[PDB]
């Protein structure tokens, strides 16, 4: 209790708010779910195998892509392994066992004491009962051209991951009325109370007061009777008040029914949310806890036709932006067990019940219970989220989605996991399947529970709308980690919190860079290594790399926009094959939420194309927004943009030359060998980020944030803000990078010819997941992208993608918009250069 108390105080600092403060509640159902996420966890804890979980093998069951057998001649792996400066290569069949690889190590080149392959520099095993073919990073080792090195060491001990012992009446709502300490608005005004009683964005029911004028004070005493029964009120709805003068000023929601399936009693004081100028934050249950600026409120509670089957199926083949008329709803729901037989139509079918009607949602639940096909079909991701967006708030049509999720392997889970953890944003409970899927998947492994710490953490320190529900989230994970994770996250915490305070103070001390500015930090770095900073820490955006000390020599105040820091730290393993540095920017002043999500997605598209056996080469680096407009950015060493290889030779002011980035990538390249090779990471990695940015809608950029590797690797950078008459691009296809690909003008090439049918089979391949993202962009903007004025934004993805519009006319329009940007040049990009200068 004394040794328990100080305990929450760590588990406190280590989550960024303090899960027992209780100034910001009105029932128990945090607490409640506290208290109910400890069966789960435990469950779970007791379930992992301590040696598998200790070293958390990185595997997956996916085949290797043809792209990767290529690489390998004659059916071996060389896997080099180390010791004490006792290096010796082995031959290897990709279908061997890790324990069977030590077999020919130790029991044949030349009762006993077994051990296991860690890879250099890293905390990365390759143990399990797994051919080596199916790691990562091996995987990871072929793609780049690198060579499998490995320590044969001991297992680290089980023993330090271990955990610490433990009616028909009408619904009626009183509007008594609404209380603002300081009425800011100008002139004089009136205004109204709100009343909605909302299902998953349906509104089902609405009332409203009469206008009275505008003061600090505001009284009603006004019973607001509803149409809508107290009977025929779904479990998940949600009374939303909202105050307007005609413009929407404030906002709050309570759950109807509580978490005990209870009716809403009493009296009740909800300090509510202002509005900026649809958003997640719209639909919490939290209220502001700002208890002495924020407007409250006080209430008070008490077999077909071919045409129709046409018909049928012409809709249940329709994208999800796409809406349901009340006669497509009609159809749906008549033929809801033929409409059960196509998971496809499941989104389609749910959002047509009418959820405010309780004989009806019984009739949906049988429904549910006779699901044979939805269980046997192959899991669909794109399928699955849609169930769990805004548009359903039922708990049982969204535990299909989570369980559904259950089957996939760690690999998949790590892919989705970030909009996964963002999904729990339209839970309308603070205890959920998804919750808690999240929290299993997070303790039983412990790269996707580094994640899910990062990914919460994140949340917790930016979001008053949700702190609260994602704390209990993480606590309940945290308490199930490990002593030794516990500790790790701890330095890193520690860490982060360190730098952050050198990237503000840095920040105000200058509006070009200063010399007075670069040896403050020199100064102010040199401090923190002295004692303070911890002697090592795992980098965030990469768990199995641990930072050592700072490169003092290497750091400094960036010279853009915001006054970034570029730091740089040696790695604290001795094994590792090197002693170059691990370089991560910190940054104020970008939402690095944002890229955080824009990343995601363009690693679930490198997935997309595994799939159909393409690899196009994008560097989606490390991104972890770390708080409010605040986070870190992994370095891509050895890289420039494209604005100064341009600047490098012309000036810092001109006409772009077409010669350049083709002389720059033959000045770096030593033959024939690497240039032409160098060339080829160009016509992919080129391709692939005009098809992603395209279908994405941020390929009109400045080369400033475009970047290219001395290895031919082109990548983007900056994803904040650049989702929103002036000229326009697709993508940036620019002559210069043509130059490369050999053409010029309206001409054409091998490299170019090779060039256009890569993004083809790319921007095709992403088209074949149409629905997922579209689900996925559809989530990213509510969740993450804050000035998301309409869901017109969204429709930006489907003609992007050009739904209903058959591959053969696909693989033309996406060849036009290449020609576009043949025919607009230099034209574009050199008005950006124009537009970041001329103010
Ligand atoms: C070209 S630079 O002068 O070295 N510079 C200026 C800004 C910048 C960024 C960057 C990335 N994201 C965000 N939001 N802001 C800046 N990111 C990066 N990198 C990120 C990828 O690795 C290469 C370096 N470099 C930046």
């Amino acid at each position: 209790s004394e040794e328990s108390q100080a305990f929450q105080r760590q588990l406190t600092a280590l989550i960024g708010y303090d899960v027992t403060d209780v100034s910001n509640v009105h029932d128990d159902e945090l607490e409640f779910t506290r208290r109910g996420l400890v069966t789960p966890r435990m469950a779970e804890v007791a379930s992992r195998d301590p040696k598998l979980y200790a070293m958390h093998p990185w595997v997956t069951s996916k085949p290797l892509p043809e792209y990767l057998w290529k690489k390998i001649a004659n059916n071996c792996i060389f896997i080099v392994i180390h010791r004490s400066t006792t290096s010796q290569t082995i031959k290897v069949s990709p279908d061997d066992t890790p324990g069977a690889i030590l077999q020919s190590f130790f029991t044949k080149m030349a009762s006993e004491q077994d051990f296991v392959l860690r890879v250099c520099g890293r905390d990365e095993y390759l143990v399990g009962e797994t051919p080596i073919k199916n790691f990562q990073w091996v995987r990871h080792c072929l793609k780049n051209g690198e060579e499998i090195h490995v320590v044969l060491d001991t297992p680290p001990d089980p023993a330090l991951d271990e955990v610490r012992k433990e009616c028909d009446r009408k619904f009626r709502v009183k509007i008594r009325g609404i209380d603002i300490p300081v009425l800011p608005r100008n002139t004089d005004l009136t205004v109204f109370v709100e009343a909605n009683i909302q299902h998953g964005q349906q509104v089902l029911c609405q009332r409203r007061t009469s206008p009275k004028p505008f003061t600090e004070e505001v009284l009603w005493n006004v019973w607001l009777e509803f149409s809508i029964k107290i009977k025929d009120l779904p479990k998940g709805a949600l009374l939303n008040l909202q105050i307007y003068c005609v413009q929407l000023l404030y906002y709050v929601n309570l759950l109807l029914i509580d978490h005990r399936f209870l009716l809403r009693r009493g009296e009740y004081v909800l300090h509510m949310w202002q509005i900026s100028g649809f958003n997640a934050d719209k639909l919490t249950s939290a209220t502001n806890p700002d208890k002495e600026n924020s407007m409250s409120i006080s209430i008070l509670l008490d077999e077909m036709p071919n045409q129709l089957r046409k018909q049928l199926e012409a809709i249940i083949a329709t994208d999800p932006l796409n809406p349901l008329t009340a006669e497509d709803k009609e159809l749906l729901w008549h033929f809801r067990y033929e409409s059960l037989k196509h998971p496809k139509a499941y989104p389609k079918l749910f959002s047509s019940v009418k959820w405010g009607q309780q004989e009806i949602v019984a009739k949906t639940y049988q429904l549910l219970a006779r699901r044979e096909v939805w269980d046997q079909s192959a899991l669909d991701v794109g399928l699955t989220m849609q169930l769990l967006d805004c548009n359903f708030s039922d708990e049982n049509v969204r535990a299909i989605a989570v369980q559904k999720l259950e089957s996939l392997e760690d690999d998949d889970v790590l892919h989705y996991l970030l909009q996964l953890v963002q999904a729990v944003k339209f839970e309308p409970y603070h205890d959920s399947a998804l919750a808690r899927f999240l929290l299993k998947r997070g303790l039983r492994n412990k790269r996707i529970g580094h994640f899910l710490f990062w990914f919460l953490r994140s949340e917790i320190a930016q979001s008053r709308h949700y702190q609260q529900r994602f704390a209990v989230i993480l606590e309940a994970y945290l308490r199930g980690c490990g002593t030794a994770m516990l500790h790790d996250f701890t330095q890193q915490v520690q860490v982060i919190e360190m730098l952050q305070k050198v990237t503000l103070d840095i920040k105000s001390l200058s509006a070009d860079v200063s010399s007075q500015v670069i040896s403050q930090l020199k100064q102010k770095l040199e401090n923190l290594q002295n004692s303070q900073l911890p002697e090592s820490f795992r980098v965030p955006y990469d768990p199995g790399l641990k930072a050592g000390a700072l490169a003092i020599e290497k750091c400094k105040v960036m010279a853009s926009k915001k006054k970034p820091l570029w730091l740089e730290f040696k790695c604290a393993d001795p094994t590792a094959l090197s002693n170059e540095t691990i370089g991560i920017i910190f940054k104020h002043g970008d939402d690095l939420r944002q890229d955080m999500l824009i990343l995601q997605i363009l690693r679930i598209m490198e997935s997309i194309w595994e799939t159909e056996s393409l690899d196009l080469c994008l560097l989606p680096y490390g991104c972890i927004s770390t708080g409010d407009k605040i986070g870190m950015i992994e370095i891509v060493k050895d890289a420039t943009t494209i604005a100064k290889i341009q600047q490098s030779t012309v000036g810092n002011t001109g006409a772009f030359k077409d010669e350049v980035l083709n002389h720059w990538l033959k000045e770096k390249s030593p033959t024939e060998e690497k240039f032409q090779a160098a060339v080829e990471r160009f016509v992919y990695s080129c391709a692939g980020y005009c098809v992603a940015t395209f279908v994405l809608g941020i390929g009109d950029r400045h080369n400033d944030n475009i970047m290219i590797t001395e290895t031919g690797n082109l990548f983007h950078i900056d994803f904040g803000h650049i989702l929103g008459n002036k000229e326009r691009v697709p993508f940036v296809l620019t002559p210069d990078f043509l130059f490369v690909m050999g053409t010029s003008g309206k001409k054409t090439s091998p490299h170019f010819q090779k060039f256009q049918d890569i993004c083809v089979k790319a921007y095709l391949a992403l088209r074949h997941h149409t629905n997922l993202l579209i689900i996925l962009f559809s989530m990213m903007l509510m969740t993450g992208m804050p000035q998301l004025t309409s869901k017109e934004d969204i429709e930006y993805i489907r003609d992007a993608l050009t739904v209903g519009k058959n591959e053969e006319d696909a693989k033309k329009y996406f060849l036009d918009q290449i020609e576009v940007c043949r025919d607009k040049g230099w034209t574009v990009q050199f008005n950006w250069f124009l537009h970041l200068v001329l103010g």
